[PDB]
């Protein structure tokens, strides 16, 4: 079982009206049959054109919501929408295009669909709420067959050309006019009461229906993202690396090992409450602090209220020395913390947009987020950058241009003159820290923080 068999049952009741008369007794063999394809038994590596959830859940960064509204059906006119915002209008003589043929309307898809997943995905899935209409026109614009590659590369071809024979991946599909051996899977198979507004409104507030077909395609791809990634969790299923993911995890811990070992310095404080990941591990081994750790997964619906998490009768006392909370997504933090806060808002091919204002964070896991909201942090500021170390002033072993920096806080800078082995250290931690803001994160800290406490740890 690794695949959807064809031969599986496709409930046809959310196709009736577009469809009236359709066999309440249907498989996808038949189905995709009835949709114009002819998969004429072959054993290419693309068994069936609609997929398992399970399939779904390890391709989401390749899901585009699509819905198909009939405006006017072979006679009439019909309003494409896809979960990029896009409504084109194809005629058979919020971005939306007026009436055009098939011809010029699937050379748009192939551009769209390539432009958006190039960097994300090596296939794209068509998220459907099924009534109809965009399973048959499904055949104006894709073309199915066995697996190939690329014409140009080793990637595995998403679209074809008619006027030249050729085949492409979505780097290299520049004039390409047909989608592929696309995949898709109907989220009305999972089985809901009701229609798509009322079950995606049941989560969501942000998406609204302006009842165009690129409104349903987002209310589809995001009910969809619900159900998979927010009410049901799967941290296990790995992801490919698509970006600079090792980079940004690897500056995390930079980041997070400097700012922690610096606040211990410039406050002492006697206790450290750690607050998150029940895999944490001390990112500051050899300070002298009383580390006790709290057990608390990523919250994923709406962000963990800190009465929840603290009170209900550990030091009891949260309110003693400080509160690390590394990527644990609190409503409000304490004053007395220290806060990694990913920022759900940020453009990335790591983010990819999610339910209620959050996001689908995808880095080696997939991660729903809450909503980035600015009032989490009303008893913190903004954590300003600084490089803090207490390493000798030694080079050992790139060129060289003096580091002149109010924030490379090193004995040599209090001595007058940062040495080379600390400007190379000072510039490589300058590049993580950017890395990572940049990725999306955002760091907070206690209102007391100050980086001037910690030139008198140089003695
Ligand atoms: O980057 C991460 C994972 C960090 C690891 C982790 C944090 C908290 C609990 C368990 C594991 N996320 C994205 C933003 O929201 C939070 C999770
Ligand atoms: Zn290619
Ligand atoms: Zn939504
Ligand atoms: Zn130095």
């Amino acid at each position: 079982p690794t695949h959807l068999s064809v031969d599986t049952k496709f409930k046809t009741e959310g196709l009736c009206v577009d469809i009236p008369g359709i066999p309440k007794d249907m498989t996808y063999r038949r189905l995709i049959s009835m949709m114009g394809f002819k998969m004429n038994y072959q054993v290419n590596g693309y068994p069936n054109m609609f997929i398992t959830r399970e399939e779904a859940i390890r391709h989401v960064r390749a899901w585009i919501g699509f819905d198909v509204e009939g405006c006017h059906g072979t006679n009439l006119p019909l309003q494409l929408g896809f979960s990029t915002g896009v409504n084109l209008v194809a005629v058979p003589t919020p971005l939306m295009y007026k009436g055009l043929p098939w011809n010029v309307v699937r050379i748009k898809i192939v551009q769209m669909l390539s432009d958006t997943l190039k960097n994300l995905s090596d296939r794209v899935v068509f998220v459907l709420w099924a009534h109809g209409f965009e399973l048959t026109s499904m055949k104006y614009f894709v073309k199915i067959g066995p697996e190939r590659t690329c014409c140009l590369c080793d990637r595995r071809a998403t679209c074809f050309s008619t006027a030249s024979d050729t085949y492409a991946c979505w780097h290299h599909s520049i004039g390409f006019d047909y989608v592929y051996n696309p995949f898709m899977i109907d989220v009305q198979q999972w089985g809901f009461t009701g229609n798509l507004q009322s079950n995606h409104d049941l989560y969501c507030q942000v998406h609204g229906n302006a009842h165009v077909a690129s409104c349903d395609a987002i209310m589809t791809r995001c009910l969809a993202v619900h159900e998979c990634f927010v009410k049901r969790v799967d941290w296990t299923i790995e992801y490919p690396i698509i970006g600079d993911e090792l980079k940004i995890n690897a500056a995390c811990r930079k980041v997070q090992h400097m700012v922690v070992k610096a606040a211990l310095l410039a406050d002492k404080f006697p206790v450290l409450h750690d607050i998150g990941n029940p895999k944490a591990i001390k990112c500051v081994p050899q300070a002298d602090v009383e580390w006790k750790f709290y057990d608390a997964q990523p919250c994923s619906d709406k962000a963990y209220k800190i009465e929840e998490l603290f009170y209900s009768y550990h030091s009891d006392k949260f309110t003693d020395g400080v509160c690390l909370f590394w990527n644990c997504n609190v409503d409000r933090y304490p004053a007395n913390s220290i806060v990694c806060r990913f920022d759900t808002r940020v453009l990335s091919n790591l983010n990819l947009p999610g339910c209620d204002g959050g996001s689908l964070y995808v880095n080696k896991h997939a991660f729903h987020t809450p909503a980035f909201d600015k009032s989490a942090f009303v008893n913190l500021k903004q954590l300003p950058f600084f490089y803090y170390s207490d390493s000798p002033c030694e080079s050992h072993g790139i060129d060289y241009v003096p580091l002149k920096s109010a924030t490379c806080i090193t004995r040599c800078n209090l001595g007058g003159a940062v040495c080379r082995h600390h400007a190379n250290e000072y510039r490589l931690y300058l590049d993580a820290y950017n890395m990572m803001i940049s990725a999306g994160f955002s760091l907070w800290v206690y209102k007391q923080f100050d980086t001037y406490n910690l030139w008198n740890t140089f003695t």
